[PDB]
């Protein structure tokens, strides 16, 4: 495949691809095409953009593009031992049904209720107007709603500013240092991740052994958990429960935040279509507004597409890497053992020739003919094949039961016109200055 | 110098002396005596214990002790050009007392009223009651007393949540990463500092220019910089002036929010004392409680003690250290050039052989015969001799300010009867889940 | 506990303690009596000496004074994970009942006529007469004749000098080295034991699955193994199995002959002795020494009071060691957390006190009254407790055996006088110089 | 010169280094060119590859490229005080010029017949066929003949096996421990290097003095040490002789013991090559095969070429280094006082650009132009200029009298056609599971 040189040794592409990694990739994509490779810190990377060429990545075999020898190493500290990336793909491929077994629509019934209500709480502390960070704030609940319902009542009842930095504390495992450097050197970010780690196992052994004895029935994801079984037979640990549960908070809290974030900022330039959703609302709902239900969520056909449109122009999982075990053929390009394959949700998701009016933010491009349901893999924002997402029905109430309780209790403006950057400093990319301005709703 | 020996290869004693560094260095005294020395992350250092020892350190001469050999390379990234640990010395203490003949009566008067003004209204948000984080609370007030007070009402109002994050960027450079690997990584902690360095500069030049060609009369920390003269007659430029500002704001933010953030617990464990610090203000002030003076602060001494006391058993800055350029005499060793010489105010301000009840919050000691007073060395929080500080002055006005303000309006309290431990994996050390209990002053 | 002083820091007592270690812990019993503590290397360790004190130790629970915390770093690496001190101390204990079960007397049975065979033909390679090393050549033996007998024949029959290596890279493993130096150092010792550990673990995988796959019923150690279940219900994984299997070779190897050699040199020197255990081989198993049967070797009585006294004096195990995690109580002292609590074999089974012409080889004591009945810790070479050995029994059969078969092939004698010292420089501690003369015997 | 960056702080390249250092020579030799330098393990190293830039290491003067300052630090426990590196160098050429005055024809004749015997004898013990550790026999072999020839036959009739374990002891002075570590650890490798050091001299030291005062003439190479002289008129004290004598059998083992196992499954792959070299033997000796001379040797040209050509691809002694005292330069680089300097003769021996077919076992390359003789420093597996070996024309007497015999005796073939892999863990790199098959030669 067509290698773009790099003058600089070591660092390769290292300072613009930190930049501006979209513009430098359509760049590419425009000189060298759908496959191509490039240096940038020490590591060979291997690209491929188009719904056509990206299918290598999404069908591949585990063993073929292997997704544990590029992430485990910085995952397995966060999350546990036992679990993810710590594990044979086959083993996390059944303890992705379990999870999935629980994210049903018996519990998106009862989470709609937690969710608003959580919700509504929170922005008391808004006020009739001003305004704030909504960034943080969506951050702030969106810890309290993944972990009300995810890890239940029980566990959400303790989740005081102390243990949400612990969450912050596993989070900062996941940065430069941790990819660029080795383990063991005893820097404060990896004390503080492994620190936070073991407070929360405990956190969550305590709990876990508290629900087991419990006379009770519950009939909430924790249970789905100590209720199920691999192929074996062999029921989950404590420890394999607690390292999911991990999981279940760090996924559904960040991708989930940002995409909020983002969509109270698209929302805010676009007043007509903040209006269009506002007024969903009360047609869907009633004149009356009351509480949410699920039913009334599969009904919000706009924020469904509003939220479709801003995962397309901003998923909060940029990137998709594996490590080739084995050599692997595409636009006749043979990519050999030891390239790492990457793909980009954002770049095919917003590619010239499949996307009209690519940089637009418009819902209504879904009503048409369009990549999403024309093409296999050019709106992948969910993944596709071995490692995709399950947990795609569960954010779409989260943020849906949110943002319409948000758009119910605000409206939402730009500060003298400004529409946040992405600022890519951040392992997820996050709107700078995400300071919204707020009212009361009619 | 007895040395420490550790069989691990390059780290040393990182992993202990990080975990517990007071804890450390109290066990080597015991062990070891005054003087010793270890290895640490590569690096050579030799600790002065103990008022005698310490002596060295605080009495030498910069060219013999140097303080730019271990800081500048940190600093100058941070602070700017032409400022600091970036020029010789004897320039850098012609600048210390530029700022000094402005930290004066005249401007600590005026910083009352308006350090008194900012804090009532930072703390309306609190309401009349609840449990907040003290310690995020003050470090957002203080930037902005401290910008108030050492920049002017003009850089001040500029001081939104933008800007306020430039600050921490430049907070940021202060790190591992920053000290262990080459400037020309480009990791994002570095290249947000030295973007927010340019970003705050600019601010800094746009009001410089402002003022010098203003015709109206304001007399101020600004000012003063402005008017000030090297013995050459040569007056400051933008860029002198400006990188002074940001040390400015940097040196009077944390040291400031650590250090009222822990007598905030010391307080809210002891309630007795709380009560007297609260009586203390009638007492002295009147009945009615009316704004206050700078008069009003020189005699609220409980007050003094407990901040004296505070800065005691919690300093914010641990450790002062220079390069040994010369051989260097004391206690009967001698320390060759290329070792780093080190004291620590925390250690020097706990020892077992001087403080009594050394662990104990008890800020009538000081009615008594002490190490602070009985001794030249044992108590130095503001350090001693050519390096000491210039700010110590303009500290306890801005912290007695803020807390006899902060007793008027609320009473304080822990939570479940939690006393915070010490977070030292920061640069200076924090309390740990610095949540406060806290209800309308009767 | 008294605890003795040493000027040197660091090291401490390290190159005394090395050098003679009976010699201290027996002048240090005299006057400090049997509990004391002392200093190594920044390690405090407290020694109980003599059965009362012992006790402690061999009483308490893994909660209390710990083994994982103290064994766990080095012997994970070579025994594998999820095994032995990897887990919980109550899935190691059900592990050793796992493996307790499969050392039975139907399995012995097989393993006498095994054993015997593997010995006759070693030492073909010895000819009529010579003089050559003893404890090399029980070594080699004793490799195979554990791994034919604990492991199997298909394994062993796998058992080249390339496995022999492997397995002489994972003993490797255990090393000063390894426990000085932190092992993110790729030193030699520590790559070549975890190649054999990936190594030999692929050859059991191969082993395991063969004989899950293959239908023919054998009941050997392989096969307990691989029908056990855990209290839970849960068989044990191929790799459990694996990690098991390298225990049972390590455990079965060095401990067998080292004791084997010393035995020969005890009865090299006590040549009347040794016609007694040659002349009792024809008493008890018939003139014409017919093929050993298991059923012999509890007959062989002047053997086993042989083997009981080489134990005595020689015990390879010569240290237990555990973390205390709670305060504990003897004689009076409190052992606080954080000290390693330790006892000594080879100290106790050789106390002034207890045992009458302490340091002669008379097997013939057991025939009276003695420590190893009369008190309860004096004669502890195989523990006692929960962490006490399982493979007591399998050690008498292999050594033996062995033994048996070797009186009838050779008379032993020392070479010029010669009896070996002690060589405290190996892990274990081995006969210096172990050449032994042999010729035919009768 | 151009430094290749590694992100892992201390460490450097030392992992990639030590698990491929020739592939990771000659890949640096491709992007950087023959100078290049970088980190491993604290040090800064700088390499010069191909003959140019090899040059500047060879033609150096001592005291600008110094080889104490890198080696003395091991070797002076091992071989003694004021011996080799332990003084300074123009002694150590004195004693150069010492030995190799004992290194002459009359001697060398004597030790053909010595080793053809001794080699005789140790392979009585391999029977007519088998298959046996080639490397292991050679390695006990050249012990034995090397002692023979270089000590004498009174010091010979001593090295039993004990005496052996010493000389292996005193290799072990040469770990990665002793480089790391201080030498007043008691570690179990500097305990037993000192006490072999301590027994070996001992052996010595009466054997010298047995010579001094008897009245026989004895034409051998340790009466060469006795009447030798300093151009001082000094001759050589008794620990002097010793330490020399000590030097000899470890220069006289492992670096031929290495080579000489190579070169077996170099002929036992190369069957025609094989079969070649026992024709030329009798070629040269005569049909009948009479006993060895030392001008037969001298004829045996294909023998000859399979030794330079085995050392071309295996050199045992893989580097040459040095501390560059002084600023040096080459290439148009300077390299500065401080930097370890490197020569690969391993990389030299084999670069692309030089040896057709590089890595082909093919000892006619060098009937026809060739850069061992059309370039200066491409071939030096024995040094070159004032470090360079005095032993060549001894290893060549001992390695062709060694398999001349063994060809006579043996044909030798590979087991299942398994080429040894180069064991990278070892000082001296070592073949990998170097078994052998062999059989009576027709
Ligand atoms: C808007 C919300 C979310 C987005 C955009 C998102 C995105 C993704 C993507 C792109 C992948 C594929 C990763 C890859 O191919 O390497 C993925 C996998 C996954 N996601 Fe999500 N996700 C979201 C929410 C969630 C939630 C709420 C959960 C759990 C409740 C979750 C759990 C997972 C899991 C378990 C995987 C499987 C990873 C693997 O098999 O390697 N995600 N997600
Ligand atoms: C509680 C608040 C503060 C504490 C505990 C504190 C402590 C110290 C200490 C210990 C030193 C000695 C550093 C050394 O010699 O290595 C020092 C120096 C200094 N401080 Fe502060 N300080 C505080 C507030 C301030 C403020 C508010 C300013 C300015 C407004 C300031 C400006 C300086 C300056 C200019 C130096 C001299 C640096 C040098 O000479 O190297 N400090 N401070
Ligand atoms: C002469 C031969 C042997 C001796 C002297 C010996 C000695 C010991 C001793 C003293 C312990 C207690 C360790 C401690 O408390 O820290 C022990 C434990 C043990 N031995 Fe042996 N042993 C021998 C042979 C074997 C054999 C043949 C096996 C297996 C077949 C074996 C397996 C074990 C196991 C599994 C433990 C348990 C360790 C623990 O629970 O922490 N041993 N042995
Ligand atoms: C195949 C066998 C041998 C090889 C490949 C070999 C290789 C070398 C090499 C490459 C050097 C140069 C060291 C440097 O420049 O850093 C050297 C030096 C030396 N060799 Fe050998 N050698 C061998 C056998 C011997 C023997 C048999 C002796 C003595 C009988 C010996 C004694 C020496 C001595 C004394 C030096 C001088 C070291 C110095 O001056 O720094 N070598 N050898
Ligand atoms: O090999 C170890 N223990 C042995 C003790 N043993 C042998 C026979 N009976 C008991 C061992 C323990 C458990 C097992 C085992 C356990 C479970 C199983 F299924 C199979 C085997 C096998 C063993 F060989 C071992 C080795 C070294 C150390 C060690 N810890 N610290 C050091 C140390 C300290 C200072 C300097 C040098 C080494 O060494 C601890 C344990
Ligand atoms: O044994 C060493 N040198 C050998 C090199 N040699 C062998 C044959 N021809 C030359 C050597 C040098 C001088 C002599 C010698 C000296 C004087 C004399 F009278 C006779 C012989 C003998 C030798 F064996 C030696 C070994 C190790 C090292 C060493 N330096 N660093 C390391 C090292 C570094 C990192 C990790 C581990 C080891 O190892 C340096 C020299």
């Amino acid at each position: 495949p067509p290698y773009i040189f790099s003058p600089i040794p070591f660092l390769g592409h290292a300072i613009a691809f930190g930049k501006s990694p979209i513009e430098f990739l359509e760049n590419a994509y425009e000189k060298y095409g759908p496959v191509f490779s490039f240096t940038m810190v020490g590591k060979t990377f291997t690209y491929l953009l188009g719904s056509d060429a990206a299918a290598l990545l999404f069908n591949s075999k585990n063993e073929d593009l292997n997704a544990e020898d590029v992430y485990s190493r910085l995952t397995t500290p966060v999350f546990g031992k036992g679990v993810a990336y710590d594990v044979p793909n086959p083993v996390f491929l059944e303890q992705k049904k379990m999870l999935k077994s629980g994210l049903n629509i018996a519990h998106f019934k009862q989470h709609v209720s937690i969710i608003e209500k959580e919700t509504k709480e929170y922005f008391e502390s808004w006020g009739e107007s001003g305004e704030k960070n909504v960034f943080e704030a969506l951050s702030e609940l969106i810890i309290l709603t993944a972990s009300h319902c995810l890890h239940g009542k029980e566990i959400r009842s303790q989740l005081n500013e102390k243990v949400a930095q612990l969450y912050a504390d596993l989070d900062g495992g996941f940065s430069h240092a941790a990819w660029l450097l080795p383990g063991w050197l005893p820097l404060p970010s990896f004390r503080r991740r492994d620190r936070a780690h073991r407070e929360i196992k405990d956190i969550f052994y305590k709990a876990i052994q508290k629900r087991r004895q419990s006379q009770e029935k519950i009939d909430d994801i924790l249970q789905t958990l100590l209720d199920a079984t691999y192929k074996d037979g062999r029921p989950l640990t404590d420890d394999e429960v607690a390292g999911m549960l991990i999981g279940l908070l760090l996924a559904g809290q960040h991708t989930s935040s940002t995409t909020s974030a983002w969509m109270g900022f698209f929302l805010a330039r676009d007043k007509t279509l903040q209006k269009k959703c506002y007024l969903e609302q009360k047609t869907v709902c009633g004149e009356n507004l009351p509480p949410l239900t699920y039913d009334q969520l599969k009904d919000l056909n706009l924020l469904d597409r509003c939220i479709k449109e801003t995962l397309r122009l901003r998923p909060p999982i940029m990137i998709m890497m594996r490590m080739a075990r084995t050599p692997q053929t595409v636009a006749g390009y043979t990519i050999p053992p030891g390239h790492q394959v990457c793909v980009s949700p954002t770049v095919n998701q917003r590619l010239k020739d499949s996307w009209v009016e690519r940089l637009d933010f418009n819902p209504d491009r879904y009503l048409q003919d369009n990549p999403a349901s024309g093409e296999k893999f050019a709106y992948v924002p969910f993944g596709a094949g071995r490692h995709r997402c399950i947990g795609e029905n569960f954010a779409y109430v989260q943020i849906k039961t949110i943002w319409s309780t948000m758009l119910r209790l605000y409206e939402f403006d730009l500060i003298d016109g400004y529409f946040p950057t992405v600022n890519y400093t951040t392992m997820i990319h996050t709107p700078e200055n995400p300071v919204i301005r707020y009212k009361r709703r009619s």
